[PDB]
RNA sequence: AGAUGAGACGCGUUUUAGAGCUAGAAAUAGCAAGUUAAAAUAAGGCUAGUCCGUUAUCAACUUGAAAAAGUGGCACCGAGUCGGUGCUU
DNA sequence: ACGTTTGTACTCCAGCG
DNA sequence: GCTGGAGTACAAACGT
């Protein structure tokens, strides 16, 4: 009844690997009983396998389509509101006008009225359309002319102006402060000068209206604007901002000296995320300045459209569109004349061919403005007399349409002013317009605020609003019905996120003063000072740090570190940088912003006004409606002034922090009586940063954080996964891991295991670093030696550039071409510090003789000054310099060894600790007498470097492209590595096994002397012959044992053979998770009308043969149907077994009632109990062993899996990385000799793939093309051959058929679009592990 | 680092309306023009709201209205997708 | 037996700023 | 971008 097994797990985003081992590291195999109606009754199966599934999706797409649905509903409601105000008199002018306008979509055969909607006859409609060629002619006529106009025309203009109404980015009416180009240009310059104040630009005599708004090519407008400013250049920072505001796409990489490219364009949809990334790499003080650039661009593009003399016409948008219409007509007839005289042969191509990108494609085809311009530019350059059209063409103002992509810069008050002008002009001619002016204006200007949300009655997951009365919320009685304060309160309580550390506490705003002081002091506590006579840089004292902050940061915002001491040590301490950058990045921006708002330092400096400013910051952060901001600032009025109230209204902070106030000023250590903010304020001899306070075992912040995280999530498994942090793709994998764990517990006779091992899946920059270092030292790597650092990506090239071509310990240079004379020595040998910081390049010296320390005292005396110069030139990092100076720092100490072992051992990702918490909570469910948890499973978590090194030292090599066996193999290897680490070192269970107990100290456990873990590695106990530092060897015992208990754990000969046998094992359990497809109904494109029958109706009574519609419907699942069908013309009932797919629309209509749906489909005398539901990836087994996975109603996928012998995959790895061995020269030479000695494995593996594909793939055209290509490229080097041989493996891979490329030739995918072979197969119903099956022989069904 | 949520614009697409002219019986040709508007924008659902409809969850079989629970012997020798031997059921 | 109705090979396509 | 839908040309398979 005791089995003593263990479970290993590999968790990925698309895969879960699992394995079961015994105590002898051997996976057991058991025979399982299968159900169904076939004759098989016992399948011997191995307890190792993987589970594959589709990636989980985020809900942003659903959010966007939900939002779009809401705007379409609200727009239709606005139109309907205008209809019900106009109906009673629209009935007088034309009783069935609104019916004509509603049903205008349909065909003349389906119309109950005349075809023409507006007037309803022929001659008046043509007369109207000749009088007003566009809607803007009619709008200008209605605003300008004072004659009595028809009510239908007033309605049409009003509804066009209400339906399309522009944005709401400008609060209040348009005034020259917030609309004019000059005022916003001065605001942008003021923001720039405020942000720097050192070498500023002063623009007082400039005329930004004359330069920016001029009808000029935008590059030349940029050039003229820059030409006025003497200091700034074209590609300067403010120059690139002016270019960005003009509509260009400039690079900001050289502006902030960022190596990565920094092209930012307003017109791109990606600008939001690109600005977030750019601001992340350059600091967030550039936020308001770039926002002002966006505002300047809005003003510029508004004046580009609105470019008519407004003194002669009160409606400027209609007159501007009139001008654009007239210039389009003039250039159209002019272009017609020039292509008639110059190029008459191409006339039908430009003006008639809709398929091309000419004018016919520009008007009738799908050609945009950019593609039309790119088409017509080289034709226009070829003719003569077309200078004007080119001047318009570089300005994007040639043959321009009215409804363009760039009408999004039009604010709503332009349409509101036109509406108000129309209502004044036609006022005294209809009394009802005088009665309902304000109602129509309110219809246009009303906008549901952010905090009110969707107006629901109770049946909504997303609504939080509350009502005072119970009636319909029209826009006019909105304030009389909607309870605004309680809606705002519910919005605050429900939408602001919770903290990761405290799920029941509330985070801070990003610009909130507690978090500002927290981050300032978090970067300030790790700052030393260097003054007069003092050898050891001590950190800044808490009183000194507080005084320095209050005297510099609160006075000059962003403070230079050189200016820091200049004003702290040289001036304040009167003693003329350490632990800091050139300047202190963190600053109290909100503090100085509110200082400029209020002009009272004493109000901000008072600790009693802290909650006042806190509530101000929160209200300006989360709220954006002006009335609600004023209403919640109304309580804060009597302590303030009205002017300051106006400035506080204008200011809008945005963003949220990650910390809670209970986690800064709330948590208090009972033994010490100080907070986290008090520790950062003054910690005496520590001044530890935030992580070090929350990572302290001597403090209660561990016990508080661990206890407060408990019961922050629900008792249910789904609830516990749901509001846990992380991507939904990782949540799907975690849930599948819990499911496979419980069924694996079930399969071993309800036995809890011992361990459940868990593992979570996890050049130009160098050239910029090398060029900066070479320029800092004045090196000849780019002067005398050629500058090719962009192509220097090899490790030898990396080291050679980083060491300036001079070896680290050798006091000379080294030839760049002669890399064999040089060598690479790791600094800390077996931590596995394989990074280039520890991997110094040593030409001759072999560390000068040492055991574990990288340098000697003589080596330190050699590479002291040169290494100091390299660190000053940023070539040598601080960690690398400490490693190279450890010998003069004391060699290798026991504390450094403790750091090395805890570095290979402690995982840092919180998601791993979390998933360990669910599995440990779901398996340990018993309590002791004193209510103590009974640990029956030791949950063990590792990191991927351990198992990666376990692959690369003992040649258990993995390539990913042969089969999906590597998931289960990684799970098995993780299991054996974790169990070996807990068997050899059981006292280290406090470091990585879940739970806090028996903490111990690695400081003394290293023991620092010959006769637990003395060497600088935590996995060295596997290696049978450990190497040394300065070219020496050290043997190891064969059988490993525990120090105290007598237990053999790593007998070398018998366990390596077992792991080889398990890795080379042909059958593991690969299961693809069957899913019912959900999502969109079909493709979203709307196609023109067709005679074909696979067009889906867009509505009920819109037949697609005369209306168009969608196609390619997504099949939810499939149903096997046996029935009869109509045969012949003589009413013959021929029985037919058929597979039919069910669309999502049909999924609802078919799960409602299946039977009558099938009768209405065309089937008769169906068998109701023989309806087999087949979801996606349903496994079918065929003759000889062929497996097919169902992809749709009429498409299958590859189902089999290729089991390659381990010699072949080891050879495939070793030949692939011929030039990337990265080891000893002797080991690399031996590997090269081995791979050049065995090369017939290529022919053997081609025979293997040929037999497998001839067996289960049946794609003989592609297979013959592969064989001919392989014979064509026989005389080829092995390294080039291996990469395309492993590219070849996607022909026989599992899943969808893909298209691949072997060498030159590209092989096209063989798709399986026939399911007629499936109905005479054996359907397989697999469990979550696939150990439990149900096989149905479909030949015997029906 | 990463989930979720609220408010809005601008296009785009599809049908229809913007009478096309001259010569030949036709096939066709030559010529003139073109920029806009309406409606829909997941079919639709009922609790009829200026709501909701693409996230998450899902092998089979037996109970249960659902929720949920329950259903499959063990060792040894081997390995081309798992096979064989023995004990007991 | 004549002639009309299903399987293979290939190409193109997919709402967005 | 991946991968299933749809169209089209063409021959094989077959129903009348």
């Amino acid at each position: 009844m005791d089995k003593k097994y263990s479970i290993g797990l590999d968790i990925g985003t698309n895969s879960v690997g699992w394995a079961v081992i015994t105590d002898e590291y051997k996976v057991p195999s058991k025979k399982f009983k299968v159900l169904g109606n076939t004759d098989r009754h016992s399948i011997k199966k191995n307890l190792i396998g993987a589970l594959l599934f589709d990636s989980g999706e985020t809900a942003e797409a659903t959010r966007l389509k939900r939002t779009a649905r809401r705007r379409y509903t609200r727009r239709k409601n606005r139109i309907c509101y205008l209809q019900e105000i106009f109906s009673n008199e629209m009935a007088k002018v034309d009783d069935s006008f609104f019916h004509r306008l509603e049903e205008s979509f349909l065909v003349e055969e389906d119309k109950k009225h005349e075809r023409h909607p507006i007037f309803g006859n022929i001659v008046d409609e043509v007369a109207y359309h000749e009088k007003y060629p566009t809607i803007y002619h009619l709008r200008k006529k209605l605003v300008d002319s004072t004659d009595k106009a028809d009510l239908r025309l007033i309605y049409l203009a009003l509804a066009h102006m209400i339906k399309f109404r522009g944005h709401f980015l400008i609060e209040g009416d348009l005034n020259p402060d917030n609309s004019d180009v000059d005022k916003l240009f001065i605001q942008l310059v003021q923001t720039y000068n405020q942000l720097f104040e050192e070498n500023p630009i002063n623009a007082s005599g400039v005329d930004a209206k004359a330069i920016l708004s001029a009808r000029l090519s935008k590059s030349r407008r940029l050039e003229n604007l820059i030409a006025q400013l003497p200091g700034e250049k074209k590609n300067g920072l403010f120059g690139n901002l002016i270019a960005l505001s003009l509509g260009l796409t400039p690079n900001f990489k050289s502006n902030f000296d960022l190596a990565e490219d920094a092209k930012l364009q307003l017109s791109k949809d990606t600008y939001d995320d690109d600005l977030d990334n750019l601001l992340a790499q350059i600091g967030d003080q550039y936020a308001d300045l770039f926002l002002a650039a966006k505002n300047l661009s809005d003003a510029i593009l508004l004046s580009d459209i609105l470019r008519v003399n407004t003194e002669i016409t009160k409606a400027p948008l209609s007159a501007s569109m009139i001008k654009r219409y007239d210039e389009h007509h003039q250039d159209l007839t002019l272009l017609k004349a020039l292509v008639r005289q110059q190029l008459p042969e191409k006339y039908k191509e430009i003006f008639f061919d809709q398929s091309k990108n000419g004018y016919a494609g520009y008007i009738d085809g799908g050609a945009s403005q950019e593609e039309f311009y790119k088409f017509i530019k080289p034709i226009l350059e070829k003719m003569d007399g077309t200078e004007e059209l080119l001047v318009k063409l570089n300005r994007e103002d040639l043959l321009r349409k009215q409804r363009t992509f760039d009408n999004g810069s039009i604010p709503h008050q332009i349409h509101l002013g036109e509406l108000h002008a129309i209502l004044r002009r036609q006022e005294d001619f209809y009394p009802f317009l005088k009665d309902n002016r304000e109602k129509i204006e309110k219809i246009l200007t009303f906008r549901i605020p952010y905090y009110v949300g969707p107006l629901a009655r109770g049946n909504s997951r997303f609504a939080w609003m509350t009502r005072k009365s119970e009636e319909t919320i029209t826009p006019w009685n909105f304030e009389e019905v909607v309870d605004k304060g309680a809606s705002a309160q519910s919005f605050i309580e429900r939408m602001t996120n919770f903290d990761k550390n405290l799920p029941n506490e509330k985070v801070l705003p990003k610009h909130s003063l507690l978090y500002e002081y927290f981050t300032v002091y978090n970067e300030l506590t790790k700052v030393k000072y260097v003054t007069e006579g003092m050898r050891k840089p001590a950190f800044l004292s808490g009183e000194q740090k507080k005084a320095i902050v209050d005297l510099l940061f609160k006075t000059n915002r962003k403070v230079t570190v050189k200016q820091l001491k200049e004003d702290y040590f040289k001036k304040i301490e009167c003693f003329d940088i350490s632990g800091v950058e050139d300047r202190f990045n963190a600053s109290l921006g909100t503090y100085h912003d509110l200082l400029k708002i209020i002009k009272d330092k004493d109000f901000l400096d008072n600790e009693e006004n802290e909650d006042i400013l806190e509530d101000i910051v929160l209200t300006l952060t989360l709220f954006e409606d002006r009335e609600m901001i004023e209403e919640r600032l109304k309580t804060y009025a009597h302590l303030f002034d009205d002017k300051v109230m106006k400035q506080l209204k204008r200011r809008r902070y945005t963003g949220w922090g990650r910390l809670s106030r209970k986690l800064i000023n709330g948590i208090r250590d009972k033994q010490s009586g100080k907070t986290i903010l008090d520790f950062l304020k003054s910690d005496g001899f520590a001044n530890r940063n935030f992580m070090q306070l929350i990572h302290d075992d001597s403090l209660t912040f561990k016990e508080d954080i661990q206890k407060a995280q408990v019961s922050g999530q629900g008792d249910s498994l789904h609830e516990h996964i749901a509001n846990l942090a992380g991507s939904p793709a990782i949540k799907k994998g975690i849930l599948q891991t819990v499911k496979v764990v419980d069924e694996l517990v079930k399969v071993m006779g309800r036995h809890k295991p011992e361990n459940i091992v868990i593992e979570m899946a996890r050049s130009r920059e160098r050239m910029k670093r090398i060029e900066e270092g070479i320029k800092e030292l004045g090196s000849q790597i780019l002067k005398e030696h050629p500058v090719e650092n962009t192509q220097l990506q090899n490790e030898k090239l990396y080291l050679y550039y980083l060491q300036n071509g001079r070896d680290m310990y050798v006091d000379q240079e080294l030839d760049i071409n002669r890399l064999s004379d040089y060598d690479v020595d790791h600094i800390v040998p077996q931590l596995k510090d394989d990074s280039i910081d520890n991997k110094v390049l040593t030409r001759s010296d072999k560390n000068r003789g040492k055991s574990d320390n990288v340098p000697s005292e003589e080596v330190v005396k050699k590479m002291k000054n040169y290494w100091r110069q390299l660190l000053n030139a940023k070539l040598i990092t601080q960690r690398k310099f400490d490693n190279l100076t450890k010998a003069e720092r004391g060699g290798l100490s026991e504390l450094d060894k403790a750091g090395f072992i805890k570095r290979q051992l402690v995982e840092t990702r919180q998601i791993t600790k979390h998933v360990a918490q669910i599995l440990d909570s779901r398996m340990n469910t018993k309590y002791d007498e004193n209510d103590k948890l009974i640990r029956e499973v030791k949950v063990i978590t590792l990191k991927s470097k351990l198992v990666s090194d376990f692959r690369k030292d003992f040649q258990f090599y993995k390539v990913r492209e042969i089969n999906n066996y590597h998931h289960a193999h990684d799970a098995y290897l993780n299991a054996v590595v974790g169990t070996a680490l807990i068997k050899k070192y059981p006292k280290l269970e406090s470091e990585f096994v879940y739970g806090d107990y028996k903490v111990y100290d690695v400081r003394k456990m290293i023991a620092k002397s010959e006769q637990y873990f003395f060497y600088s590695n935590i996995m060295n106990f596997f290696k049978t012959e450990i190497t040394l530092a300065n070219g020496e060897i050290r043997k190891r015992p064969l059988i490993e044992t525990n120090g105290e208990t007598g237990e053999i754990v790593w007998d070398k000969g018998r366990d390596f053979a077992t792991v080889r046998k398990v890795l080379s094992m042909p059958q593991v359990n690969i299961v693809k998770k069957t899913e019912v497809q959900t999502g969109g109904f079909s493709k979203e494109s709307i196609l023109p009308k067709r005679n074909s029958d696979k067009l889906i109706a867009r509505k009920k009574d819109w037949d697609p043969k005369k209306y168009g519609g969608f196609d390619s419907p997504t099949v939810a699942y499939s149903v096997l149907v046996v029935a009869k069908v109509e045969k012949g013309k003589s009413k013959k009932l021929k029985s037919v077994k058929e597979l039919l797919g069910i669309t999502i629309m049909e999924r609802s209509s078919f799960e409602k009632n299946p039977i009558d749906f099938l009768e209405a489909k065309g089937y008769k005398e169906v068998k109701k109990d023989l309806i087999i539901k087949l979801p996606k990836y349903s496994l079918f087994e065929l003759e000889n062993g062929r497996k097919r996975m169902l992809a749709s109603a009429g498409e299958l996928q590859k189902g089999n899996e290729l089991a390659l012998p381990s010699k072949y995959v080891n050879f495939l790895y070793l030949a692939s990385h011929y030039e990337k061995l990265k080891g000893s020269p002797e080991d690399n030479e031996q590997k090269q000799l081995f791979v050049e000695q065995h090369k017939h494995y290529l022919d053997e593996i081609i025979e293997q793939i040929s037999e497998f594909s001839k067996r289960v793939i049946l794609a003989d055209a592609n297979l013959d093309k592969v064989l001919s290509a392989y014979n064509k490229h026989r005389d080829k080097p092995i390294r080039e051959q291996a990469e395309n041989i492993i590219h070849l493996f996607t022909l026989t891979n599992l899943g969808a058929p893909a298209a691949f490329k072997y060498f030159d030739t590209t092989i096209d995918r063989k798709r399986y679009t026939s399911t007629k072979e499936v109905l005479d197969a054996t359907l397989i119903h697999q469990s979550i592990t696939g150990l439990y099956e149900t096989r149905i022989d479909l030949s015997q069904l029906g």
